[PDB]
């Protein structure tokens, strides 16, 4: 992971307009607005202090490592529950119903009942439309 930080630091270096090694506001505002986006200075502050650790106003390299290490997980965890899901969800309409998820369980060795996989999508049938979306999907695991 010697690499990932290789390119964090670049990503960094977008952020960091004189390369002192701290992010300011201002630096912040230039980005932003440099995609179009036009920030407000509360706003700015506040995207600051997401990730301002110590709180004394900017944001240091260990302090973006810190936040781009954890956000680079939840991404790909994010990425894993949506293959899951995909497998799942056999002809990928977006709904994983009883009939789907008791062929691919057994596809894959979980052999269930009419009855049992309908207790499952059930339970995890928060909108009560008879199948499981995604966002049902990742409430229940
Ligand atoms: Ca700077
Ligand atoms: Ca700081
Ligand atoms: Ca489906
Ligand atoms: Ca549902």
């Amino acid at each position: 992971t010697e690499e990932q930080i290789a390119e964090f630091k670049e990503a960094f270096s977008l952020f960091d307009k004189d390369g002192d090694g701290t992010i300011t506001t201002k630096e912040l505002g230039t980005v932003m607005r440099s995609l179009g986006q036009n920030p407000t200075e509360a706003e700015l502050q506040d995207m600051i202090n997401e990730v301002d650790a110590d709180g004394n106003g900017t944001i240091d390299f260990p302090e973006f490592l810190t936040m781009m290490a954890r956000k680079m997980k939840d991404t790909d965890s994010e990425e894993e529950i949506r293959e899951a899901f995909r497998v799942f969800d056999k002809d990928g309409n977006g709904f994983i119903s009883a009939a789907e998820l008791r062929h691919v369980m057994t596809n894959l060795g979980e052999k269930l009942t009419d009855e049992e996989v309908d207790e499952m999508i059930r339970e995890a049938d928060i909108d009560g439309d008879g199948q499981v979306n995604y966002e049902e999907f990742v409430t229940m695991m």
